[PDB]
């Protein structure tokens, strides 16, 4: 419901030495679900603070619609003219405050009667299931209670933004998709605009339509999620938006050659690094019927872990420590020489 510009926007700390932000560009549309990932929860915070209007750019301008709403080191629109609703890891919900008291703080100067506070708050709560714990602390909530309280009190004023810090890390990971899921319904019910921060791909991928990968300051790749998954401009941003395998290896007519390992692919330097995403390797002890893999070499398995109900085998190739991990149903024991086989079409690589 709102179109965010953030233009040239730079944000310092101890006086320069550290730039938390360089000149970072994005037009976030009217309704749009914008991810950031990246290495530095601190530089995205930073970010998702300007935003919110709890920092100011050093230096740029932050536009909602046509509004200019901070710039060169100046507030111009404070946060709570801004039509925001934030769900922050670092805004608790008041351990003192009842549920019910929690979401309606936020109403408190809106100039609103108590039957307006009161019909509000339950609206919302009834919306997000929790009207019967309106009575309870946060202590005697759940987590997922708790999660909604959160959300509550960021919706009760109707907000055009809405704004997540990690806002799933209090949970379990088990019941992260369901809250995935919740904000996920309460978005589309709304159209707001809604901006996510996190360390986990699993929340962008969950949420986001757009993301920003956010590089020592920089926004280094913007696109659709499964854009970033398959074509990430640098094996950094291949690494931050999943799981991947880095090799490094010789360029040769053949190949990049690692170990008794070589894939065919090439680049321009005498060296390259290879990315290689677990599921697209697979390995056997002799050689499978199918098309659609390409053998790359031998390898020996070094190491079996187990997690999710799955193997994690991991080998390196003959003549190399460089290790490639993948999950597989059963196991390939340790010391086992195997075949190795990748999706040819999911190979990357780049310049060392």
């Amino acid at each position: 419901m709102v179109r965010i510009i953030v233009k040239n926007v730079s944000k310092v700390f101890k006086k320069g030495k550290v730039v938390a932000l360089d000149n970072v560009n994005i037009n976030i549309e009217n309704g749009e679900r914008f991810g950031i990932l990246g290495p530095s929860g601190a530089g995205k915070t930073t970010f998702m603070r300007i935003i919110a209007g709890l920092d100011v750019p050093s230096t740029g301008e932050l536009y909602f619609d046509d509004r200019l709403v901070a710039s060169n080191g100046k507030l111009i629109v404070p946060p709570e003219d801004r039509k925001i609703g934030m769900v922050f890891q670092t805004w608790a919900l008041y351990p003192n405050l009842t549920a019910f008291e929690n979401i309606a703080f936020p109403l408190t100067n809106m100039k609103m009667s108590k039957e307006e506070i009161r019909k509000r708050v339950e609206e919302v709560a009834k919306i997000l299931d929790i009207h019967h714990v309106l009575n309870h602390f946060p202590r005697e909530l759940s987590g997922g209670q708790q999660q909604r309280v959160a959300l509550a009190r960021a919706l009760v004023k109707d907000p055009s933004l809405l704004l997540l810090d990690e806002p799933f890390s209090n949970l379990d990971a088990r019941m992260r998709d369901s809250a995935r899921a919740l904000v996920k319904e309460v978005q589309s019910r709304l159209g707001v605009t809604l901006l996510v921060v996190s360390h986990d791909p699993a929340d962008i991928f969950a949420i986001a339509d757009r993301v920003g990968v956010l590089v020592k300051g920089k926004l280094v790749q913007v696109g659709k999620p499964e854009d970033l998954y398959d074509n990430p401009v640098s094996i950094q941003v291949a690494s931050l938006i999943g799981e991947i395998n880095e090799l490094e290896g010789k360029v040769t007519n053949e190949g990049v050659v690692i170990g008794s390992l070589r894939f065919p692919v090439s680049v321009s330097s005498d060296r390259a690094i290879i990315g290689i995403r677990p599921e697209d390797v697979k390995l056997s002890k002799d050689v499978i019927k199918d098309d659609s893999w390409i053998l790359v070499g031998k390898g020996k398995v070094k190491v079996i872990g187990y997690q999710g109900g799955l193997f994690r085998i991991t080998i390196t190739p003959l003549d190399s420590e460089e290790e490639i991990f993948t999950y597989s149903d059963h196991p390939i024991h340790s010391g086992e020489e195997v075949l190795v086989y990748v999706r040819k079409d999911k190979i990357k690589v780049f310049e060392k």
